[PDB]
């Protein structure tokens, strides 16, 4: 049922309802000659929506807003980017122009600026040390420690037991690390264990790219990371 890379024409955005008031958004980026899927999250909060992550690029993010208006019809009032790379912040300027208040940790904003990427407007306090958590509308934001990037956040929806791992969590079909240029390989397994410790009740786990599963995705990611460490 979950849309896969091949089932989404490039440039389009699909929404997948995970639970009451919780969707993922799925988009594609054809880069270096190959096609990659990417996930973000949408969480209802009363009569408004919280967006987690852009759809990787201005045109994709414009299509995301159009699909949200078409299928859900509630306004996106805030957005959080979970780390500084273009698959999370590319499209922030589109969100800002549409009147969405954009947020990231101060570490993410700084890294995005250094990279020349788009920079969310607001700074999320209370997330600077591993293990820190804060509530943000209908979600909890959690900084597990450095992993895929030093600034990566994860997002938990307590009403639905949905854990969105972003790019710190790999889908099961990804058995090699790929590009990890900004990762902390040494800390990544420890950061994953903090996620497990904090969200042992999670029933759905959404990776940054590809198919959702359960908490098994965490130990799978640790296995991939450790194998890459010993490469
Ligand atoms: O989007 C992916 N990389 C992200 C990325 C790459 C380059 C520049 C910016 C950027 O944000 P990332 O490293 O997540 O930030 C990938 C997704 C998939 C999916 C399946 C198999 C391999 C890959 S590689
Ligand atoms: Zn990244
Ligand atoms: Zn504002
Ligand atoms: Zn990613």
């Amino acid at each position: 049922e979950y849309p896969t890379v091949s089932e989404i024409p490039v440039g389009e955005v699909r929404l997948y309802q995970i639970a009451d008031g919780v969707w993922s958004h799925i988009a594609t980026q054809s880069f270096d000659g190959a096609v990659y899927p990417s996930n973000g999250l949408i969480v209802r909060d009363g009569d408004e929506l919280l967006l987690i992550d852009t759809a990787w690029g201005a045109k994709n993010t414009a299509a995301l807003l159009a699909e949200i208006e078409k299928q859900i019809g509630l306004p996106v009032t805030r957005a959080v980017s979970t780390h500084f790379h273009d698959d999370r912040v590319g499209g922030v300027d589109v969100l800002r122009a549409a009147g969405v208040a954009t947020y990231a940790s101060p570490s993410t904003r700084r890294l995005a600026e250094v990279e020349g990427n788009e920079i969310p407007t607001h700074s999320l306090e209370g997330l600077s040390s591993s293990g820190d958590a804060v509530r943000f509308g209908p979600v909890e934001l959690f900084y597990p420690g450095a992993a895929h990037s030093t600034d990566n956040l994860v997002v938990y929806v307590p009403s639905a037991s949905v854990l969105y791992g972003g790019c710190a969590i790999y889908e099961l079909s990804r058995t090699s690390a790929g590009n990890v240029a900004d990762a902390d390989l040494a800390e990544w397994p420890t950061s994953i264990e903090r996620i497990q410790q904090h969200y042992p009740e999670a029933q759905f786990v959404i990776p940054g790219h590809g198919l959702p599963g359960g908490l098994d995705l965490l130990k799978h990611t640790t296995n991939v990371v450790k194998a890459h460490t010993n490469r």
